[PDB]
């Protein structure tokens, strides 16, 4: 139902779709290929629905954070721009469109929060969060306020909270580790305490939301607000004389706002992928193509360097790019929905006093990572938690020859499935620091254990441990601030030593798994179906 020989494009109604249409006219003129621009209501839900029946637009425009979910569902084609083209766009914008090493869409525009200030009230705005209470007192005297912004949404509070070392999920080469959540930390504790202090100290109010902050700033009641480019036109109207600037630092750390990247993906079901590429690369992403769109509805900052250089002559757009460059690309994966909920309740609870700061952050740090996964992830989480409660770390510390063994560690488990799907193999990386006292070393090694399904009694089936054996060449000693003798030595002992203090525990932990997990896993091993992922 998608027609080969034309392009249908979906973009949101708040974007410059008429300008985009003009880009499409130019395209038809050159190629004779017709381009149709639509802005369906809720396209971000519509696209997965129709595209999963093999229908929908050839190209979809949307914030990058949805595209990770679309890629997982097989809805997006991999894009193949050459390196010279990639040099045309800012590198970090390419990271926003990465999924599993692959490029999954063309970056278009860049947006992040900025500090927006009233030049009549505040000709020289503060560079630090810390200055704000002082300003508020002064301004309270004149019947005004220092700072009002939406506290109801963690999107707005995150720049402060994550300022020092904080993150949503950890990024590795266009892969996010959904087990690794950076919510809780000294920065986040300090950052969030400060925010709560401001409410206790009367500088801000906990009930403040988007509409209250916007009115307050747009009526000239408050000197500063925190908002994005979408907010600008309402201020243009308000006759408030305003600047847009770098967010305040907290403890000398830049605020770290989330970055959205408007992006254009290509439908996996499109018969038109090559034309789509041609349109996006040689027509839309050009000084002329972006200008057309921008003149209709302004794009804010853009991913195209040449055009961004022009737009950045507007200090508001330059400030946007600068805040982006100091900010955190929003993870493009669906687990962000747990993250938003965890952080949203935490900040609201701390602000209301329903929880303390450390408590809200501690729950949120756990809750954001709590999204359930398929069999393989479940198994590996299960065994990790098992070994840890089963006291594996303690066992590590207790191995002898001075020495003092320290910093015992379980590392990310590996999982491999038989090509015939009937067999599982787990890798269990382990580590300790050695101290010769002086002379600190890092010892690491793997255990490989086979996981098996077997019938007994004689009908009933069970999940059983195969051979648990120290992986032969896996032992690695690393110097810290004399091998290979030590290694030579250790290889004669550790391997047999570890397996025999460990394999038994591994075997115990296996049995302590949730029973439905066990049954489910057994079932797919029996029938040789692959639940395990190539990495
Ligand atoms: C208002 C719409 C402007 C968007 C078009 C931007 C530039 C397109 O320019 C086109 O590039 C093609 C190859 O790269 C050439 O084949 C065409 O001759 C040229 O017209
Ligand atoms: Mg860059």
């Amino acid at each position: 139902k998608i027609e080969e020989g034309k392009l249908v494009i979906w973009i949101n109604g708040d974007k410059g779709y008429n300008g985009l249409a003009e880009v499409g006219k130019k395209f038809e003129k050159d190629t004779g290929i017709k381009v149709t621009v639509e802005h369906p209501d809720k396209l971000e839900e519509k696209f997965p629905q129709v595209a999963a029946t093999g229908d929908g637009p050839d190209i979809i425009f949307w914030a990058h954070d949805r595209f990770g979910g679309y890629a997982q569902s097989g809805l997006l084609a991999e894009i193949t721009p050459d390196k010279a083209f990639q040099d045309k766009l800012y590198p970090f914008t390419w990271d926003a469109v990465r999924y599993n090493g692959k490029l999954i869409a063309y970056p278009i525009a860049v947006e992040a929060l900025s500090l927006i200030y009233n030049k009549d009230l505040l000709p020289n705005p503060p560079k630090t969060w810390e200055e704000i209470p002082a300003l508020d007192k002064e301004l309270k005297a004149k019947g005004k306020s220092a700072l009002m912004f939406n506290l109801q949404e963690p999107y707005f509070t995150w720049p402060l909270i994550a300022a020092d070392g904080g993150y949503a999920f950890k990024y590795e080469n266009g892969k996010y580790d959904i087990k690794d959540v950076g919510v809780d930390n000294a920065g986040a504790k300090a950052g969030l305490t400060f925010l709560v202090d401001l409410i206790k100290n009367k500088h801000m109010n906990a009930d403040t939301d988007y509409s209250i902050a916007e009115a307050a700033f747009n009526k000239g009641e408050t000197a500063m607000t925190i908002n994005g480019p979408w907010a600008w036109s309402n201020i243009d109207t308000s006759k408030v004389n305003y600047g847009v600037t770098v967010l305040p630092t907290f403890k000398g750390q830049p605020s770290k706002p989330f970055v959205g990247v408007l992006s254009a993906g290509i439908n996996a079901a499109s018969p038109n992928k090559e034309l789509a590429k041609e349109f996006l690369e040689n027509y839309l992403l050009t000084d002329e193509g972006l200008e057309a769109v921008n003149k209709d509805k302004p794009l804010g900052a853009v991913a195209l360097k040449s055009y961004e250089e022009e737009l950045a002559k507007d200090p508001r757009i330059a400030a946007t790019m600068e805040n982006a460059q100091k900010g955190e690309i929003m993870p493009n994966i669906p687990q962000m929905s747990a993250f938003w909920y965890a952080v949203r309740t935490a900040v609201i609870n701390a602000a209301s006093g329903r929880q303390t700061v450390d408590e809200a952050l501690a729950a949120a740090q756990t809750n954001a990572a709590a999204s359930p996964t398929g069999l393989a992830g479940s198994l590996t989480n299960a065994l990790s938690n098992g070994l840890l409660s089963g006291g594996l770390l303690g066992i590590l510390e207790n191995l002898p020859l001075d020495i003092k063994v320290t910093d015992p560690q379980l590392l990310e488990l590996g999982l491999v499935q038989s090509p015939d799907g009937h067999r599982l193999y787990v890798t269990i990386p382990l580590g300790i620091k050695l101290q010769v006292n002086l002379l600190r070393l890092a010892v690491k090694l793997d255990i490989t254990a086979e996981i098996l399904a077997v019938r007994d009694k004689q009908e009933r089936i069970h999940l059983v441990l195969g051979d648990c054996t120290h992986s032969p060449g896996s032992l690695q000693i690393s110097l810290l601030d004399l091998l290979d003798s030590l290694t030579g030595i250790l290889n004669k002992v550790l391997p047999e030593l570890v397996q025999g203090n460990v394999c038994p525990l591994v075997n115990e932990v296996l049995r302590g798994l949730d029973i439905t997990l066990v049954h489910d896993i057994v079932n797919m091993l029996i029938h040789g179906l692959q639940f395990v992922i190539k990495v």
